[PDB]
DNA sequence: GTTGGATGGTAGC
DNA sequence: CTAACCCTACCATCCAACC
C-alpha cells in the first residue's frame, strides 16, 4: 500500500506570480479585504520572501504592512486559484484514477498499482512535479508513504518544492521520535492535554489506559492516535464528496439590526445557492461571528430538499433566533447548506 | 440501546 | 473604524424519538 500526497507551494501567491512573473523574487501577500476600514482584513497567504519577515496566513493586513510596507498586496481571487487547481487535479488524475482531492491545494493518490516500490514511487513523484511544472508553472511538494497521515507528514518535512519518502522503517522511528504535536489532527488544544498526561510520542499512547486517554482527548482522537502507534492505520483513498457548502461575509460595521444585516445574509444565500450546482440540501444553518469573534449558529433540517425561497425565509427566521438568544452585535454573517439529497 | 438533530469545539485549508 | 477573512470535515455533548 503506497500513498502519494501533493501539496501546492504557497498556492495563492504562487498563482499570482505565474500570472505576473515580474512579482517573482520579491514579497507577495494575498489578502482578504473586509472593507471596514482602510486595509481591514487578513492575509490568506504569502510567498516565502514575505514569510521571511513574519507575514503569513491569518495575520491582519495592517500588521503585515507594519512589518513589510513595500511588499505587493493583492486581493484573494478565489475563482482564479480554483481554476488553476482543477486543471492541476486533472493532471494528477492521469497518474491515478484513485485520487482524493482533500482541499484547494492538495490531493492524495493511491499508487499501489502504478508502481512496485518506494523507489518507483519516488520517481513518479519526480514525473508529477515536472508535469505540473510544464503545464501550470507551479511548484509542489510531494510526500510518499504507506498511508495518508505519513504522506502528509513527509510533505510537511520537505516544504517547499520538495519530495520525500517515509518508508516502513522510518514510520517505526517516527512513531517513537516525532513530537506528537506534529501529527495531523493534533492542534494546540490536544497538544496541551497530551503534554499534561506526559504523552510526547505516538508510542506513548500504547502505555496509557484507553479510558484515561479517551477521558482527556475524546474517543475518536484516542482511537486515531493508537491506530497510528500500532502501525495499523489504513484509511483508504476515497473520492471527495462535499458534505456542506456555504458562504460567509464581513459587515462594514457591527450590528444587531436585522435590516442592516439582511443584505449581507441575502448576498451569502445567492452565492451559496449558486455553488450548490444541482445539489439539493435538507439542512440550512445561519452562522454569525459576533463582536468578540465568537462563532454562533442556528439551523434547521427539513424532511425534504430546501428551495431557494425556503432558504430565504428560513435564514431570516434563523438570524432572528440568533438575535433573540445572543445579546452581542454581529460582525460576520453567513449560511451553510448540508445533507444533500 | 440506536439514530440523528441542534449547537459548539477543534483542526487545517 | 482602530486586528483577527474564507471554507469544510469531523467529532462531542446535550437532548428527543424510536420501539
Ligand atoms: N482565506 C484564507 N485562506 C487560507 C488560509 N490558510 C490557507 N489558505 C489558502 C491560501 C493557501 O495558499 C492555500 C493552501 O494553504 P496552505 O496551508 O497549503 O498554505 P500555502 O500553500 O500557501 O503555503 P505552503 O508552501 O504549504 O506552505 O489555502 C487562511 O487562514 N485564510
Ligand atoms: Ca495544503
Ligand atoms: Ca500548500
Ligand atoms: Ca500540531
Amino acid at each position: 500500500g503506497i500513498v502519494l500526497f501533493v501539496d501546492f507551494d504557497y498556492f495563492y501567491a504562487q498563482v499570482e506570480e505565474v500570472l505576473n512573473p515580474s512579482l517573482k523574487g520579491k514579497p507577495v501577500v494575498v489578502c482578504v479585504f473586509s472593507g471596514r476600514f482602510e486595509d481591514s482584513g487578513a492575509v490568506a497567504t504569502a510567498n516565502y520572501e514575505a514569510r521571511k519577515f513574519g507575514v503569513k496566513a491569518g495575520i491582519p493586513i495592517v500588521e503585515a504592512k507594519k512589518i513589510l510596507p513595500n511588499a505587493v498586496y493583492l486581493p484573494m481571487r478565489k475563482e482564479v486559484y480554483q481554476q488553476v487547481s482543477s486543471r492541476i487535479m486533472n493532471l494528477l488524475r492521469e497518474y491515478s484514477e484513485k485520487i482524493e482531492i482533500a482541499s484547494i491545494d492538495e490531493a492524495y493518490l493511491d499508487i499501489s498499482d502504478k508502481v512496485r516500490d518506494y523507489r518507483e514511487a519516488y520517481n513518479l513523484g519526480l514525473e508529477i512535479k515536472n508535469k505540473i511544472l510544464e503545464k501550470e508553472k507551479i511548484t509542489v511538494t510531494v510526500g510518499i508513504s504507506k498511508n495518508k497521515v505519513f504522506a502528509k507528514i513527509a510533505a510537511d518535512m520537505a516544504k517547499p518544492n520538495g519530495i520525500k519518502v517515509i518508508d516502513d522503517e522510518e514510520v517505526k522511528r517516527l512513531i517513537r521520535e516525532l513530537d506528537i504535536a506534529d501529527v495531523p489532527g493534533i492542534g494546540n488544544i490536544t497538544a496541551e492535554k497530551l503534554k499534561k498526561l506526559g504523552i510526547n510520542k505516538l508510542v506513548d499512547t500504547l502505555s496509557i489506559e484507553f479510558d484515561k486517554l479517551k477521558g482527556m482527548i475524546g474517543e475518536a482522537k484516542a482511537k486515531y492516535l493508537i491506530s497510528l502507534a500500532r502501525d495499523e492505520y489504513n484509511e483508504p483513498i476515497r473520492t471527495r464528496v462535499r458534505k456542506s457548502i456555504g458562504r460567509i461575509v464581513t459587515m462594514k460595521r457591527n450590528s444587531r439590526n436585522l435590516e442592516e444585516i439582511k443584505p449581507y445574509l441575502f448576498r451569502a444565500i445567492e452565492e451559496s445557492y449558486y455553488k450548490l450546482d444541482k445539489r439539493i440540501p435538507k439542512a440550512i444553518h445561519v452562522v454569525a461571528v459576533t463582536e468578540d469573534l465568537d462563532i454562533v449558529s442556528r439551523g434547521r433540517t427539513f424532511p425534504h430538499g430546501i428551495s431557494k425561497e425556503t432558504a430565504y425565509s428560513e435564514s431570516v427566521k434563523l438570524l432572528q433566533k440568533i438575535l433573540e438568544e445572543d445579546e452581542r452585535k454581529i460582525r460576520r454573517i453567513g449560511v451553510r447548506f448540508s445533507k444533500f439529497i
